[PDB]
């Protein structure tokens, strides 16, 4: 089949990295988050953080050195690139509900200026790193703090990961998000019971972050080590999502996930075309995932069910096999969890 048609190959020189940062800068300056006032201040965004997004560049540095460390799984560049764009498109959202909480006093190009770039800090402490170890993000934000400019917490000790930007745009610790709650006597090491800590709070954070962007994510680490706890914490707590949990086994086909959507779901007809929608009203039926990895590989080392999550968020929809017919995803997102491969 390899000769019996042409071929061309797509290096990864093909795109270089300041390829890459014009899209994401030139899609964020004309579309609005949304679907104008917020179109404004994503170009106020996209002029401060123009210096730190050209060649040789302090997001290019952080990249490469994020290569020269390990990760948990195999890192590519787009992935961190891609997660780091949706954080900053959530950093204009909060930006702009800043604003709309505050119509008397808008925030002002200062104010905006030092919070983009606090949050483009943290934001690549966050996305490059956020798959590696303690040590290893304490590296980076050693090395980013050794090549950026940008004000950084003055903790002789306490990484800046720990630290996290006011919407005041001010480094201010994690720890005073912390509360000290009070479980009662019958609750103690129940299944439901979520202390807020340190690292609950800082994933709570990434999880809205990436959830407000609809972007799929998937918690790794080793086994029991507050992931599924946080995750289903942080779903409970969101307004208008619906938490459907899935426990994907070896034996796992997208047969299932066409149950559970049939189970949640319904098809109705579009003038677009079939669409498929949550029952319920208003809802982001977020599927989760218990297992995303463990399904196997065929012998051809493809895991069937993966590509149908791939399918469904890359096109945003997947062909209905009754009808052969094309069906676009509304009001569905997806999460996983998985610990390491090794
Ligand atoms: N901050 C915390 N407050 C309260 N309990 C916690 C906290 N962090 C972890 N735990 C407890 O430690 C365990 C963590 O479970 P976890 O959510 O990691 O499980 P899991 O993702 O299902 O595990 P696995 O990967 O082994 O299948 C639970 O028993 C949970 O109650």
């Amino acid at each position: 089949t390899v000769s019996r048609c042409g071929m061309v190959w797509f290096s990864e020189d093909v795109l270089s990295t300041d390829m890459i940062f014009n899209n994401f800068l030139a899609r964020l300056r004309s579309i609005p988050l949304d679907e104008s006032p917020m179109l404004q201040i994503q170009r106020d965004a996209a002029t401060i953080m123009q210096p730190y997004f050209t060649s040789n560049g302090l997001v290019t540095k952080a990249l490469e050195h994020a290569f020269q460390l390990e990760h948990i799984m195999d890192l590519t560049r787009l992935r961190c690139l891609g997660s780091l764009f949706s954080m900053l498109h959530q950093a204009c959202r909060n930006v702009a509900q800043y604003n709309a909480n505050h119509p008397d006093f808008p925030m002002q190009i200062e104010q905006l200026e030092r919070y983009i770039q606090r949050y483009l800090v943290y934001a690549i402490l966050w996305s490059l790193s956020g798959d590696s170890r303690l040590k290893m993000r304490a590296e980076l934000g050693e090395y980013i703090r050794r090549i950026t400019t940008v004000p950084l917490p003055t903790a002789p000790n306490i990484p800046i990961i720990d630290y996290e930007v006011s919407i005041s745009g001010e480094w201010s610790p994690w720890q005073a998000k912390v509360p000290q709650i009070e479980v009662e006597t019958h609750k103690v090491a129940a299944p439901d019971v979520v202390v807020p800590t340190l690292d609950t709070v800082r994933h709570e954070a990434l999880l809205y972050t990436w959830l407000a962007e609809h972007k799929p994510l998937v918690l790794c680490g080793p086994p029991g080590s507050g992931k599924t706890m946080t995750l289903f914490s942080a779903l409970r707590a969101l307004p208008d999502m619906e938490v459907v949990g899935l426990n994907f086994s070896s034996a796992t086909t997208p047969e299932l996930l066409l149950k559970t959507f049939d189970h949640y779901c319904e098809y109705r007809r579009t003038p677009n075309g079939v669409v498929l929608a949550p029952v319920q009203l208003g809802k982001w039926l977020v599927l989760f995932c218990d297992e995303i990895n463990l399904p196997d590989m065929d012998k051809y080392g493809t895991q069937r069910v993966i590509s149908f999550i791939r399918q469904m968020v890359e096109h945003g929809g997947f062909y209905r096999t009754s009808d052969q017919t094309w069906v676009k995803l509304e009001r569905i997102q997806f999460v996983g969890a998985c610990n390491p491969p090794t």
